[PDB]
This record gives C-alpha cells, sequence and structure tokens, in this order.
C-alpha cells in the first residue's frame, strides 16, 4: 500500500495545494510519495519535491507531462489540487484512463463542481435554493445590484454600479471564457459543512466562517439539519465521491446552496476540523479517503 | 501542421471507432498520422496501427500512456467514441499535454456523456426532454411514469439499455445497467416517434447543419414542417452553448406527437461513409475536407 500525493499546480491555488500537502503528508497513515505540479506545468518527483514543499512554492519544473513514473507502484493517488487542472475534471480523466484509484470526485462530479454556472443549473432543477444568477460568455442581468462576478471556474468583484460591470467582466474573463453574476446577499452569514463517502455520503456538524472558524455553529437545531440533508441530497445527485465541502449563504433561515469544493484544504482547515468535531481524526479522515477510492475503483 | 489520430478504444464502438477514422484519413487536408488503442487498453502505432486495415485491433503493444512523440505533432484528433473516449478522460490526458485537440473540452464531453446530468442542465435552461429519473445502484426506483421505458446505464455510452415493457421488468433492467455504472436513467420510451438530427460546428458559438433523418435510411434533408426544423435548429445551438460544446456535436433528437426533445449530444460523432454527421454538412455546403480542416482550424483557435 502506497499513495501518490500529487501537490502545486498552475492555477493561482497552486500555494494553497502545497500548504494542504504538508498537512496531509505529516498525518496520512500510508506510506505516500510525494509529486509536485510546478506553476508552469513541469512536475517535480523525489527529493526536488520535497524541497519545493519546503518552499511553499515551485516557479518551474523539471518533468514535462506525463511524467517518469512507474503507476504501477501507488496504489491511490490523491490529487491535493485546487482550481485549474486538479479540481475541474483534467487530473481526475488521466488517472482513469491509467486504471489508478484517485481521492475525489470523479470527472463529470469534478468539472460540474467546478462550474459556477452549470452546478447552479443542477441544483436549481433538482429543487435546491441558490442565489439567482446569470452566466456571461466572452451582458444581460436580470436583476438590479449589488452582484457578484466571479469566473465560472476557479476557487471575484462586487459591483454596486451598473456602469461597474464590464470593468467586473474583464477581471473575472482573466480567469476564464465564462463568468456568473449573482446578487449579492448582505448581511449573509457563511455555513460549511464537509461529507465524506461515495455518492451516498455521511454529513459532518455544520460549521461557520465570520478568518474565524465556529465549529459547531452556532444554529438553531432545524437549520443545521437542513444543511446537513441539503449537503447530502446535492452530493448525491451530483454523483460526488470521496469527499467535498459545501458551502452554503443564511439570512435569516433563507438558505442558499453556494458551491461544492471537490478538494478542499487539507491543513487546522474547516474540512478537517468539522470532522474532527464529529469523531473523525485527521489521521483516520486520510484513511477513509484512500480507502473509498479503493472501494470506489475495485468494487464499482 | 501535423495531426495524430486516435481511433479504436476499449469500449464496444471500437470497430465503428477504426472506420470514422479510415474516413477521416481518406480526406483530411494535412498530414496525419494514425494511432490506435486496442480493446485490451494497449496501445499501437506506426505501421502497426495502420495494419486499421484489419478493421479490428484485439491486442496492443504500449501500455498507457504510450511512449508516443506528441512534439511531432501540432493537433491531436481523439476519435474514439463511448467511454475512455468522449467522457473527458482522453480530453483531460491531452490537456495535460498541452497539445490542442480536436473536439470538446472535459467539461462537457463528460457532462454530455451523462444521460441524467446532461439532461438536468438541458431542462433547466428550458430545453425540452423525455421525461426521465435516475437510478442510484442500492436504493430503490422511483419511476412516477407507466412503461414503456428505456433503462440505460447513464455515463457508458449500446451495451446494458433495455426496453422495459413490463413494470415489474424494470428491476431485471437495473441489474443489466448497474453491471456497467453504478447510475441507470430510466427514460419514457416514446411511440411513434421518429428520430431527427443535427450537426453543429464551431467552438461554444457554432453552427447547425440541415437536420437529418434515420427511418435504416438516412433522409438528407429530413422532411420536416418548415417550423419544426428551425426549432431543432434552435434548440441544438442553444444546447451546444449552455454545455459549452467546443469543435463538434451531434445532436440527436426524437420527434412525438408534434412535440420535439432533445435525446442526447454526441461530442464524437460517427465519421463512416455511413455517418450522419459528416454527410449533413456536406448537404450544408461544408465540404468532408472544408469540415475537417475547419474542426482542425477551431482546436487550434481555443488553444
Ligand atoms: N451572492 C453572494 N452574496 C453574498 N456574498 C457572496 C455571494 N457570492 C459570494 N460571496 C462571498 O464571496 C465569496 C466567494 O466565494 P465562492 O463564490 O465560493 O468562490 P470560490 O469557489 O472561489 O470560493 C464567498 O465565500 C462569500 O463570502
Amino acid at each position: 500500500m502506497r499513495v501518490l500525493l500529487i501537490a502545486g499546480g498552475v492555477s493561482p491555488e497552486h500555494e494553497v495545494s502545497l500548504l494542504s500537502a504538508e498537512g496531509v503528508l505529516r498525518h496520512i497513515p500510508f506510506p505516500t510519495d510525494l509529486a509536485v505540479i510546478a506553476q508552469d506545468g513541469r512536475w517535480l518527483l523525489g527529493e526536488k519535491a520535497l524541497t519545493a514543499l519546503e518552499a511553499k512554492a515551485a516557479p518551474e519544473g523539471e518533468h514535462p507531462f506525463p511524467p517518469p513514473l512507474s503507476w504501477e507502484r501507488y496504489d491511490v493517488v490523491f490529487p491535493l489540487l485546487h482550481g485549474r487542472f486538479g479540481e475541474d475534471g483534467t487530473v481526475q480523466g488521466f488517472l482513469e484512463l491509467l486504471g489508478k484509484p484517485y481521492v475525489g470526485a470523479g470527472v463529470a462530479a469534478s468539472a460540474l463542481c467546478m462550474d459556477k454556472d452549470l452546478s447552479k443549473r443542477v441544483l436549481a432543477q433538482a429543487g435546491v435554493p441558490v442565489v439567482p444568477w446569470v452566466a456571461v460568455r466572452k451582458p444581460v442581468v436580470p436583476f438590479d445590484p449589488p452582484f457578484f462576478v466571479k469566473p465560472a471556474n476557479t476557487g471575484i468583484s462586487r459591483v454596486e454600479r451598473f456602469q461597474d460591470l464590464e470593468a467586473a467582466l474583464a477581471l473575472a474573463f482573466r480567469y476564464d471564457e465564462k463568468a456568473v453574476v449573482e446578487k449579492a446577499l448582505s448581511p449573509v452569514r457563511e455555513l460549511e459543512v464537509g461529507v465524506l463517502g461515495n455518492v451516498f455520503g455521511e454529513a459532518s456538524p455544520v460549521g461557520e466562517v465570520r478568518a474565524e472558524l465556529l465549529i459547531p455553529a452556532p444554529l438553531d437545531p432545524g437549520t443545521q439539519e437542513t444543511v446537513q440533508e441539503l449537503a447530502l441530497k446535492a452530493y448525491k445527485v451530483l454523483g460526488v465521491r470521496g469527499m467535498a465541502r459545501v458551502d452554503f449563504f443564511l439570512a435569516e433561515g433563507e438558505l442558499y446552496l453556494n458551491e461544492l469544493n471537490t478538494i478542499p484544504g487539507f491543513t487546522t482547515s474547516m474540512y478537517p476540523r468539522l470532522f474532527e468535531a464529529g469523531g473523525v481524526a485527521y489521521p483516520e479522515l486520510l484513511r477513509r479517503l484512500v480507502e473509498l477510492a479503493l472501494t470506489h475503483h475495485h468494487h464499482h
């Protein structure tokens, strides 16, 4: 049993990815080798991957894709990547062709959960409350300001004026060919809940961000059970595997599902702390993640 | 300009993928080398891949990823049908190679390949689809409509499909579908029904070909009321836009009792001499070589 942990990436969250790698490595209860995708896309292996991990950044790598690895020595791959190339199904699809088990959601769920237009389309069709939004490709917005203008696939510029719209599109178009424009909520409470499992997952306690984490979140009992049920329902509809951190918005008790993150930060990070308060310690959480990937691959 | 054409695959459409290659190799206006994915998963290159001349490759030489000289090509043309072809897996590998490639990207490929997730996207956008429910292995089915149904694996793309005419034969159909995918769909089987198909060309903002029809004869163009054929192209271009498809797609519709229903989108359709997609754009004024050149060009344009 040996795990291949991939960290870094080409997305702007490259440095956050290496922060989660140091967390996973120190606790994961399996022999684990580290792979680092540098910011130029070239891979770093062996001692050079651990050195760049201590540097919290890999500006340039050595090995072009595909890297010189014997995939037959790794039983499970852990794509600990965030954003483009890592969370949107590309890395997932390559590991599928490779016949390799891997932690996290599949190709379809990764691409969908990383798309803020299409995921909202599926969630809304399933009856899940989401923020009113429109999709703008590289502009008709039916609701009045303020908006939140975001690129469709990322892991953002507040707009209070209609004349301030075509400028927020260019900042969002810097990261994508498509953007979303959704109605701003203020004031808003942000709720987050971790899910663990393949399709039919179990929920952690609900937490709240305010950078301060409230675990558990100060919620009336029916509201947090609604959060847990909305998370498990969206999780199952989207066919998410392994894990996901589902984020919500809360006005009064008007809950809106914000987004699903298939590769949550994995340092103190919210997702491990949520299942820590739910009786799943960080090593046991990583152990079940590796076993959920083997259970899906070799038994489904 | 040198293009690599990947054909074959591990899916039941392995033979038809090789036929589509011979059609693309018939008149692509570029020098093009052929790489074949055999049915066992290993790849054949060089003249052994061409030795395509046998119409079936049971065994291959190189395990994935193959020792292929990707730097010697300007575009990749994945001509694989079904799983490990149209489902984003190959494209994700090409995305990580940095090679521009023909066809839809990872997002649209996997989504159009999923018979359940695509219909949810399409129905929310206001595009008509047939009544359907998803059935996940382990939880019992809940079908609000009455037979006859179609029962298919959600993301497999022809094995595992059943026509269920008795509500009690549903459990056997789900057992068969759950042999190939953890999720199935139960679609209402329309009858009588006509099969209408139309091609789309372009990057997200595409152009529609004349509508076709399968009666097996291909009616090009299809004999449709002037309003219905305009609605087909309108629904085709819209679904093509919402899903963010790049390159090409063959959009299959059902026509029952005056109502249109989008059946599915095909991101890597057939390219055989019999196939519907190239003929539909020939009738539309786009030659077979001009189609492949623009497909190659659109791959470089998005890149
Ligand atoms: N409609 C909205 N109303 C109020 N606050 C919002 C809205 N959309 C985003 N935000 C704020 O901005 C942040 C945007 O994060 P999110 O939309 O989840 O993008 P990412 O996927 O990059 O996290 C949220 O955490 C929230 O605090």
